């Protein structure tokens, strides 16, 4: 079996994708950001503190007859930009464009922080890095995508997403109409969990490419491209104007400025990342101040392939028993 979902950015500038999901019986639908960098899939819900809760649709399970408690499993995560959450969990039935998996772990959220209250419009998680990284305790849960595995027509899902436009996400095929050329594959390290791989070099605009080896994760629940400082700092030294701000957090530019594009090795293969993608407009309202999509990893520990990079290319996540990752121009 299959399954098709669209997705859609949050606001005008991408900082996050929303895709409708499924949950209980009857169905209640929700908008969860789908993210290639963790395990679990979490969702306001009835048990959420209410002054926690600002516009959400919320995961009712009293009125879900598929909903069972997960007895004593408990839940704790914490991401990288310093958000957190957690409670207990149910089991319920989970579908997905179509693709239904029964007895799916739904982690309801009994405290979130505020960066997720403040956000309206994502009702919860979905993650889709290996099951090792999942958070309930004590018995470790599985992805939507493990579970699903065994019912899909091939062991993969593609990220097709959509610049300042909406996207999909596939499960089961790859849709070989929605990219143009070859698909090229690239070897997965699933040691930390992770959909990590290396990529084999960068450029900067129409200069030389540089062949250096990245080591990085590919993550969909992440918005820009972290970078080490080395190559962010050649980047940013072509745009006139160009600093890196403390009080900011990153580098910044003149809102005037044009960027140049950015391209990152798959192998053998290019992916171009066209400058305008990289601009995500003015540090504040009114300000002639922009804010750069390619930042240092420096502070992070590792590097990350975010949605900046992602939405260049038609991305194939195969998870088969030796997982590969598969990038195409489109
Ligand atoms: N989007 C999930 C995510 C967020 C942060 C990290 C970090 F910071 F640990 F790399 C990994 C994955």
């Amino acid at each position: 079996s299959t399954g098709s979902a669209t997705t859609t950015p949050i606001d005008s500038l991408d900082d996050a994708y929303i895709t409708p999901v499924q949950i209980g019986t009857p169905a209640q639908t929700l908008n969860l950001d789908f993210d290639t960098g963790s395990s679990d899939l979490w969702v306001f819900s009835s048990e959420t503190t209410a002054s926690e809760v600002d516009g959400q649709t919320i995961y009712t399970p009293s009125k879900s007859t598929t909903a069972k408690l997960l007895s004593g499993a408990t839940w704790s995560i914490s991401y990288g930009d310093g958000s957190s959450s957690s409670g207990d969990v149910y089991t319920d039935t989970v579908s997905v464009g179509g693709l239904t998996v029964t007895g799916q772990a739904v982690e309801s959220a009994k405290k979130v922080s505020s960066s997720f209250t403040e956000d309206s419009t994502i009702d919860g998680l979905l993650g889709l890095a290996f099951s090792t990284l999942n958070t309930v305790s004590p018995t470790q849960q599985k992805t939507f995508f493990d579970n699903a595995k065994a019912s899909l027509d091939s062991p993969v899902f593609t990220a097709d997403l959509g610049y300042h436009a909406p996207g999909t996400y596939n499960f089961g095929f790859i849709d070989t109409t929605a990219y143009t050329g070859s698909i090229t594959y690239t070897a997965v390290s699933t040691k930390q969990g992770f959909w990590e791989w290396t990529s084999t070099g960068y450029a900067v605009g129409s200069g030389t490419f540089k062949s250096t080896s990245i080591d990085g994760i590919a993550d969909t629940g992440t918005t820009l491209l972290y970078l080490p400082a080395t190559v962010v700092s050649a980047y940013w030294a072509q745009v006139s104007g160009a600093k890196s701000s403390s009080s900011v957090g990153g580098y910044v530019f003149p809102c005037s400025a044009t960027l140049p594009s950015f391209t990152f090795g798959v192998g053998s293969a290019r992916i171009v990342i066209p400058g305008d993608y990289i601009d995500f407009g003015p540090i504040s309202t009114g300000s002639s101040s922009c804010f750069g999509g390619i930042q240092s990893s420096a502070g992070i520990g590792i590097n990350i392939f975010g949605d900046v990079a992602l939405k260049a290319a038609f991305v194939v996540f195969n998870g088969a028993t030796t997982p590969t990752l598969g990038f195409a121009s489109k």
